[PDB]
């Protein structure tokens, strides 16, 4: 096995490829192309670059922290020179050498073989805002292990991306153009993270296939396959506040502000604040154990009844972030319901928070 | 007690203060038309003065340090930020935005023991700043040997030196500052360097800097900052640096911290030990780990002196380069079982020694 390939053509396949032979990159050189593989057996990256230097074929498997961080360490643009010499790996680039373990390719773990039964082409795009719009709110290590991810629904032309931690609750609705299954599978947060971080921003579609127990994305050079989380998802729709009749309006960064200040002197726990809904005037208010006390008082636009309603002011923040928008709407029905956030501008995302009694 | 000051005249010196409960806390006092806010650990002391331009009445109290730079920070551009005492709260008002925060009694907060100054100079803080970050790096970390874990500040003639050791590797910085000054000693604690590269904001402010027998204080604009010194023999430089290291190298900085960045890669991971072979107008640097991996790297260099090899750990090596902020660097070498030194190819002002591994 033999290839030079230039250094920056090897940095982002690498970059995205990133038990012992877990910590190897497969490489493989076939048909003029290597082929760079990572897997953690729940999920795997495959990147391709064409190899318009002399190459000669095999295949081997090298540690990926190592030579990722030789061929980044190397200057920009230089040419990098791979062979295998008995059980070493060699890499070479002017006048730096390197000899480097392997593992045979033989050992390096497939996923199962599996049919597609779902397929759709987006631009990445709008899959980038699919998953940011609702990422945040996934679960991180619950015993309900399949909240640990995010819902991927199809119906109709659209996709829909849940997340949930059992608390607060983010959906987020696209139309891809393309008449739909309705289905719904849950992706691994790990596999979620890692989908997100292949779309680099660019021209290239994004082509999706969903197997019974497998999703596959194709952007270009990569792919990435993972294996879905075998569970029962909550219903977005049992959650969403049932036609709320109290609408507020404000700008997006002057509530996240006022919001932010007084989150300093709320409960470090539990971290409730107050909200008073007045004729075009919002109040918020703070306190902690010590007694301490914050008042915010902000001009919103308002014209239904007064009411005042608690809420968790990290889950409220955290969706004001997420938002990065002008004006903001809060959808509201009295203080023992959930309410419903989204851009004033765009019904695509919401995101509901649970009501606190302070 | 009450004032009325503007966001930005509170904020850096909120910034610079806040860096027993009690300890948590800033001492505030109004006293003869200035805001003094005061933040402490028993060990060390930073003392801001703010200028009370509109009208304002006398006292002092305590509040959480934290949470009043928090709350200040988070105002708007452009706030007034309006503070009185009531009862045992402290009120802060801007625009809408209202807060009442916990008190512990001026009366309770701790001061440092009264002390003499001895020694005394002025420098320019750009001066401060190039002897604290020439040493910094390589002062010991929670050696049992409590006064390695500190900076010796020392005077001499007319220059003032600061020097930094683990035992294994030391770096000593001179500069001149135009001013007789006694010969002294004192040691700074990890801390204390800390909070006095803090203060140095980059303008044309002078430090004037004050030593007593177990303190040192330093001024700079409306700022005073105090701390104890260590207790202890801190090594003498002059007895670590080669007494004779004729065999002289030259090298380009970025290339050399490179390749041994490249060659450390395959070093060892506890130990990271790499061997250096010098030869007429080359150097050879190599690495090997227990998994038999190995780095070489060969560079072009200036050096018309004897052949010898030497092993050093590689990371105190980066250390040294990524402190010499220069184009070349100059090895000064003894023999294969001897330190080092390492200077900027063309400035004296500091150097580095380094001992050798077996
Ligand atoms: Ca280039
Ligand atoms: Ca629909
Ligand atoms: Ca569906
Ligand atoms: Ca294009
Ligand atoms: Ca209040
Ligand atoms: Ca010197
Ligand atoms: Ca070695």
């Amino acid at each position: 096995m033999k290839f030079t390939v230039e250094r920056e053509h090897l940095l982002k396949p690498l970059q995205q490829v990133s038990l012992p032979i877990l910590g190897n990159l497969l490489l493989q050189v076939a048909d003029g192309t290597l082929s760079l593989t990572g897997t953690d057996l729940e999920m795997e990256m495959v990147a391709r670059v064409a190899l318009v230097q002399p190459h000669e074929p095999g295949a081997t498997t090298v540690p990926a922290r190592k030579f990722f961080d030789i061929c980044r360490g190397l200057p920009e643009g230089a040419e990098i020179a791979v062979q295998l010499e008995g059980e070493r790996m060699l890499v070479r680039s002017g006048r730096s050498r390197f000899s480097l373990s392997t593992l045979p390719a033989a050992d390096f773990p497939n996923l199962d073989d599996w049919q597609s039964e779902v397929e759709f082409t987006l631009p990445q795009a709008t899959m980038k805002r699919l998953i940011e719009a609702t990422q945040f709110s996934m679960a991180h290590q619950d015993v309900r292990y399949y909240l640990n991810g995010m819902l991927f629904e199809t119906e109709g032309e659209e996709l829909r991306t849940v997340a949930t931690d059992g608390h607060r609750l983010a959906v987020c609705s696209m139309p891809i153009g393309q008449s739909l299954p309705s289905h719904s599978v849950i992706v691994p947060r790990k596999g979620v993270i890692e989908l997100m971080r292949m779309l680099d921003g660019g021209d290239n579609p994004l082509r999706v296939q969903i197997g019974s127990n497998n999703i596959r994305a194709h952007v270009g050079d990569f792919i990435f396959t993972s294996k879905l989380v075998d569970g029962r998802f909550p219903d977005y729709r049992r959650v969403l506040p049932k036609n709320p009749d109290k609408h507020l309006e404000a700008g997006c960064d002057l509530l996240k502000q006022a919001f932010a200040r007084a989150a300093i002197l709320s409960n470090e726990k539990f971290r409730g604040v107050r909200l008073y809904v007045s004729e075009n005037q919002l109040k918020i208010t703070a306190n902690n154990p010590e007694q301490e006390e914050a008042e915010e008082i902000l001009d919103v636009t308002y014209s239904g009844a007064e009411m005042e309603i608690g809420f968790n002011v990290s889950y409220v923040l955290d969706v004001l972030n997420a938002l990065k928008c002008e004006n903001v709407r809060m959808m509201l029905t009295d203080s023992v319901s959930s309410v419903q956030i989204e851009d004033a501008a765009s019904q695509s995302a919401a995101y509901v928070v649970m009501p606190m009694r302070l």
